[PDB]
């Protein structure tokens, strides 16, 4: 019974279910860039096969979409980065998360939060992808640049939206 969001790709739809009760503030976040239009029109720019897909952030050509201020981490949420879950990209600051999200396509553990530390904080999940697992699965496999990650050709998110 959460949020839903559809991302239509060109690879076709990836539908997320979202888990406002685990994180509230990370659903709030990422459903406002949702119903802003952020999403409409970037790409995933980072695929690495065995481990996740990250987009969200850059357009065609790497141009970076503007932001808004970056929210508090809940990865402590209890929520691990395991295949088909929803996460939030962030810098080496624990508290940096806007816009990008990856989809983590293994069991990540190393993600996982341990601690409220630099190094522990790990990465807060959000959801999970409920239709549309052979979507993700298709482009993790993508031809990537060795350009380090990224699709030769753009795997674009051409609307992301409620429903």
């Amino acid at each position: 019974p959460g949020s839903m969001v559809e991302l239509h790709t060109n690879h076709g739809v990836i539908k997320l279910e979202l888990d406002e009760a685990k994180a509230p503030k990370t659903v709030e976040n990422f459903l406002n860039y949702v119903k802003k239009g952020h999403y409409d029109g970037t790409i995933f720019h980072r695929v690495i096969n065995g481990f996740m897909i990250q987009g969200g952030g850059f357009e065609p050509g790497l141009k970076q979409k503007p932001t808004d201020a970056p929210i508090a981490n809940e990865a402590n949420n209890g929520l691990k980065n395991d295949t088909y879950t929803i996460a939030m990209a962030r810098t080496n600051d624990p508290h940096s998360a806007t816009a990008q999200f990856f989809i983590n396509v293994n069991d990540n553990e190393f993600l996982n939060h341990s601690s409220p530390t630099p190094q522990g904080w790990g990465y807060a999940v959000f959801g999970k992808v409920v239709e549309g697992q052979d979507i993700v699965d298709k482009i993790k496999a993508v031809k990537t640049g060795s350009h380090q990650d990224v699709p030769n050709d753009d795997v674009v998110i051409e609307k992301a939206v409620v429903v």
